[PDB]
């Protein structure tokens, strides 16, 4: 996350962190003991999930780690075009809640007008580099029109734009999957952007988790 700050250790309760291959690939939301919603780009073998971390360079007390079962990458996610970029990872080991671990309720109404939002992770930071500890940033709901002249013919219905004309706070790279919170909601996934990361132009793209509401309950219940 570019143009942030850290986080407070207890504000982020539902951040999941993902590694493969020993690094951190992206972030990812617990909406339920048992399942993380990310990315379907973030699709990567055998991914370990971490809940309850703060500081990636250090074992916590609150700490939580888990092995995927299974990864439910939506029917519809269109690679080339980023849409319907959605996944559900299922937890071997069900969540073990405490304080600093818990799932984040959906934004279930597409008509929200909740403009003012936030992000967050442990993505690339304004000098290139990996924090240690979690990044935060405010940033707001951009229109449909603006996004679509940032990104001409790419942005669908199932696709939010988010951003700062300000400093040009956006996700970045290691950010991806990770939470667009409006309202103590879900609204979004960090899905894709312009590079290099800054939104001062081209706003974030965010996946529109309310036109999924039906698909996610169907997966849970299987
Ligand atoms: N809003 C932006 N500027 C932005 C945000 C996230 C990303 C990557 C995309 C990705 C690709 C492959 C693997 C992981 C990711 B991700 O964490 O972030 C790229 C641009």
């Amino acid at each position: 996350l570019v143009h942030g700050g850290p986080c407070d250790k207890t504000s982020h309760p539902y951040q999941a962190a993902l590694y493969t291959s020993g690094h951190l690939l992206c972030g990812g939301v617990l909406i339920h003991p048992l399942w993380v919603l990310t990315a379907a780009h973030c699709k990567k073998p055998n991914l370990q999930v971490f809940l309850g971390k703060h500081n990636l360079g250090q074992q916590e007390s609150s700490q939580e780690q888990s092995s995927v079962v299974r990864a439910v990458i939506h029917p519809d996610y269109d690679a080339a075009s980023h849409d319907q970029d959605i996944m559900l990872l299922r937890l071997a080991r069900p969540a073990k809640l405490s304080e600093l671990i818990q799932p984040l309720p959906l934004e279930r109404d597409c008509s929200a007008q909740t403009t003012s939002c936030h992000i967050l992770g442990w993505g690339k930071t304004a000098d290139g580099d990996f924090p240690d500890t979690i990044q935060c940033a405010y940033i707001h709901l951009v229109s449909r029109e603006e996004c679509e002249h940032a990104y001409p013919g790419q942005i669908t219905q199932n696709m939010l734009c988010a951003g700062d004309e300000k400093y040009g706070k956006d996700s970045c790279q290691g950010d991806s999957g990770g939470p667009l919170v409006c309202g103590d909601h879900l609204r979004g996934l960090v899905s894709w952007g312009n590079y290099p990361c800054g939104s001062k132009e081209k706003p974030g793209v965010y996946t529109n988790v309310c036109r999924y509401t039906n698909w996610i309950q169907k997966t849970i219940q299987a």
